[PDB]
């Protein structure tokens, strides 16, 4: 009845996992996978039992039957009186950065830049950015648009792979998971911070989460926000601080997904697990916090406040919104009711 399997992604996650479980007293249980997929997959297999998804996953997940739970929430201004559990969420807003010094470097010279993206199939790293740039030009070529990127999950071989790092000992190149120098928000952040490439799909929390001494990271450190830009889809180019008049859409909050014969149960657990180790929960700094792993956004957002109920008991279709479904199902016809697995 009442234990949950969840599935890490990568080794790093399993290790974050491991220690949940081990303050959960077997309440949640770990399955590992390499790659978010095959986690989805395991899902289905129903040998685990939820996991928090990107809104380009939940697409996967929803065509093959999985439904979001819970979602996750930051800090938010609006809806102060709301419990974050009962309020609702706001999304988020995707954003191509670059570097201040890389003067001239508009929306529209894009073309045979350098590029760094969360991984393929995310949507502030891969659908929006791609999405938009097949539709600006009428080709399902994107793999010749780039001169050279870091797309984890793209053929090893691929360009789209060139600039991507791999571990500590250069294995694992490319791979759709942590272990990935560039993988994610932070790793496509890293890779233009470390000027390995002139574009980052990322959003917008990233960039302020690791500039000005946020992060503490090594890499991270002394970056400071006004030696950034963001690329604003009119040509212009504004600073971090106007990125609601300067995104390239706003996206759907990651979150949760399970079976549908299991959302019951693993929501229940979630929210007695969030009491315990959320945001203000009872053994979150003392001894173990879910939504902290040092900017490494592991198994959640770092930002997240807490979980949050749905409301509306919404379908996958209706979480992500006519407005992204659409989107996605156009760039699709480049690699149509499915389930790729
Ligand atoms: C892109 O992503 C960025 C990073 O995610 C994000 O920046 C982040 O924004 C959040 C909030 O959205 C910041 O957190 C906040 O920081 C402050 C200061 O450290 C915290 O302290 C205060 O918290 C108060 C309690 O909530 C808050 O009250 C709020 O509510 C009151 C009343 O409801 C109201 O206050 C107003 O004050 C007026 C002046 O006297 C008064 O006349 C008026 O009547 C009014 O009541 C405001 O609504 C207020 O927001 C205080 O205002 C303080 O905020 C606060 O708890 C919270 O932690 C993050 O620090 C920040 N990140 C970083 C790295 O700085 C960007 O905003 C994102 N960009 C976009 C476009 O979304
Ligand atoms: C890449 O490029 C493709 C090709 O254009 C693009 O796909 C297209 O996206 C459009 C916008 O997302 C789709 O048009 C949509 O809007 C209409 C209108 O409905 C909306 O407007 C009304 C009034 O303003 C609102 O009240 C309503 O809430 C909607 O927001 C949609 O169809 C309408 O449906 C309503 C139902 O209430 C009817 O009453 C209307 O008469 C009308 O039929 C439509 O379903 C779209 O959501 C367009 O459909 C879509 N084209 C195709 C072939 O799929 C991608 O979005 C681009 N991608 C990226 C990343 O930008
Ligand atoms: C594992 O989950 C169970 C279910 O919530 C927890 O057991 C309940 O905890 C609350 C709070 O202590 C009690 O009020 C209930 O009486 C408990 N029993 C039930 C309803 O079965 C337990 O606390 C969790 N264990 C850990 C270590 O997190
Ligand atoms: O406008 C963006 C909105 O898109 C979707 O409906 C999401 O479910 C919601 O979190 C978000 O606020
Ligand atoms: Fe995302
Ligand atoms: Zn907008
Ligand atoms: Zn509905």
């Amino acid at each position: 009845y009442t234990r949950v399997v969840w599935c890490a992604v990568g080794p790093e996650e399993q290790k974050k996992c491991q220690q949940w479980s081990q303050q959960s007293g077997q309440n949640v249980t770990c399955a590992t996978a390499s790659t978010t997929d095959d986690c989805i997959v395991l899902v289905l297999k129903g040998e685990a039992d939820a996991l928090n998804l990107d809104g380009g996953y939940i697409y996967t997940a929803g065509k093959c039957g999985l439904v979001p739970v819970l979602a996750e929430n930051r800090k938010s201004s609006k809806h102060s009186s709301l419990d974050c559990v009962l309020r609702p969420t706001e999304g988020y807003l995707a954003v191509a950065v670059v570097k201040k010094a890389n003067e001239g470097l508009t929306w529209n010279s894009l073309k045979d830049k350098k590029s760094c993206h969360t991984a393929v199939d995310r949507t502030a790293g891969w659908n929006i950015p791609m999405g938009l740039i097949v539709n600006q030009t009428g080709s399902c070529a994107f793999d010749e648009f780039f001169s050279q990127s870091c797309a984890p999950g793209a053929d090893p071989k691929s360009r789209l792979c060139a600039l991507c790092a791999g571990d500590d000992q250069g294995l694992d190149k490319c791979v759709p998971n942590s272990k990935e120098k560039y993988y994610g928000y932070t790793g496509a952040f890293r890779c233009l911070a470390e000027d390995v490439g002139d574009v980052a799909f990322v959003k917008n929390d990233t960039v302020w989460e690791n500039t000005n001494g946020e992060s503490t990271a090594d890499w991270a450190k002394n970056l400071k926000r006004e030696d950034f830009r963001l690329l604003c889809l009119d040509g212009t180019r504004k600073p971090v601080t106007e990125a609601q008049s300067c995104h390239l859409a706003v996206a759907p909050n990651h979150a949760v997904v399970s079976r549908s014969d299991r959302a019951a149960h693993v929501e229940q657990v979630l929210l007695h697990q969030q009491a315990l180790f959320g945001k203000n929960g009872k053994n979150c700094p003392d001894k173990f916090c879910l939504f902290k792993s040092e900017t490494k956004n592991l198994l959640f957002n770092d930002n997240t406040e807490c979980l949050a109920k749905l409301g509306g008991r919404p379908t996958y279709e209706e979480y992500l919104g006519t407005e992204y479904v659409t989107a996605i199902a156009n760039l699709k016809k480049c690699s149509l009711e499915a389930c790729a697995f």
